[PDB]
């Protein structure tokens, strides 16, 4: 694991992108000493223990890495403690899904589902449990390329160690296994439970998960037997994906290597496994595209 250190005075036209409960993210260009490279970057900031724990995570997982996981350029130290990557242009897969919905067709859906199962299959493999997977810590490079970003509660586990047993900090209960609420454990089929929660918020464009209901009732809501509904575009194959990744026995979940297969087999006739108006007709930006230039968390 290394972090590169990359001076203040390399950076120009930093400006506020957002904020919430991952803290501060800025835009810039990261101008490298003794080369002439204007590269677009995005810079996070909140505790500068809690800022330096994300860093080592994804330094230790940066070779080979995955095109799906944001790859950690290195760290600033300004008056806090600074996390470089490259900008993802097009934000937040979250805020993108509500934005472009009546442009959103079957074949991207499907996809983002693969490539974050890409992802977080690359992450299991590294024997990293993110914890916090959502839509909100999925970016978009390209419409077509996603990345899981995020990693302030990921964990490696040990060589011997199987789980990881958490302590009494704030956690995201409507995207938790039950174990995790209940028991505090977390695991690689813990993320696939809110794997499932990630693809119910991307097919349902942005819905909240249990809108309206308090997150304390959530493991009595979970335990009577009850789920998130079927979104209106999915067909009975793609739902009992997100209801497999949601089952009581952890280990009857499916796996990241099969949620890869399962939608990519989707992803081939996307038409069939989701109904959308006006799916033949639907257009994102491609750089393939000759104008791509122009374009939660509670104390348990
Ligand atoms: C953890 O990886 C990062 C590093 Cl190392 C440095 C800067 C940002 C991130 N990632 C994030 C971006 C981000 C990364 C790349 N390009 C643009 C970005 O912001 C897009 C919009 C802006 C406001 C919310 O997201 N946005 C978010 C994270 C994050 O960790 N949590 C949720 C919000």
């Amino acid at each position: 694991a290394l972090l590169r250190i990359l001076k203040e005075t390399e950076f120009k036209k930093i400006k506020v992108l957002g904020s919430g409960a991952f803290g501060t993210v800025y835009k810039g260009l990261w101008i490298p000493e003794g080369e002439k490279v204007k590269i677009p970057v995005a810079i996070k900031e909140l505790a500068n223990k809690e800022i330096l724990d994300e860093a080592y995570v994804m330094a230790s997982v940066d070779n080979p890495g995955n095109p799906h996981v944001c790859r950690l350029l290195g760290i600033c130290l300004t008056s806090t403690v600074q996390l470089i990557t490259q900008l993802m242009p097009f934000g937040c897969l979250l805020d993108y899904v509500r934005e472009h919905k009546d442009n959103i067709g079957s074949q991207y859906l499907l996809n983002w589902c693969v490539q974050i199962a890409k992802g977080m299959n690359y992450l299991e493999d590294r024997r990293l449990v993110h914890r916090d997977l959502a839509a909100r810590n999925v970016l978009v490079k390209t419409p077509q390329h996603v990345k899981i970003t995020d990693f302030g509660l990921a964990k490696l586990l040990g060589a011997e160690e199987k789980e990881y047993h958490a302590e009494g900090g704030k956690v995201p209960i409507k995207w938790m296994a039950l174990e995790s609420i209940l028991h505090r454990i977390y695991t690689h089929q813990s993320d696939v439970w809110s794997y499932g929660v990630t693809v119910w918020e991307l097919m349902t464009f942005g819905s909240k998960p249990y809108d309206g209901i308090p997150a304390s009732e959530i493991s009595s809501i979970l335990e009577k037997g009850e789920r998130l509904p079927q979104p209106p575009i999915c067909t009975i194959d793609v739902y009992m994906i997100m209801r497999k990744c949601w089952m009581i026995d952890a280990d009857s979940r499916p796996k990241f290597r099969e949620l890869i297969i399962e939608f990519s087999k989707m992803a081939r006739d996307p038409q069939r496994y989701l109904v959308i108006q006006g799916d033949e007709r639907m257009h994102l930006p491609s750089p393939t595209d000759s104008n791509f230039y122009r374009a939660e968390y509670l104390i348990p």
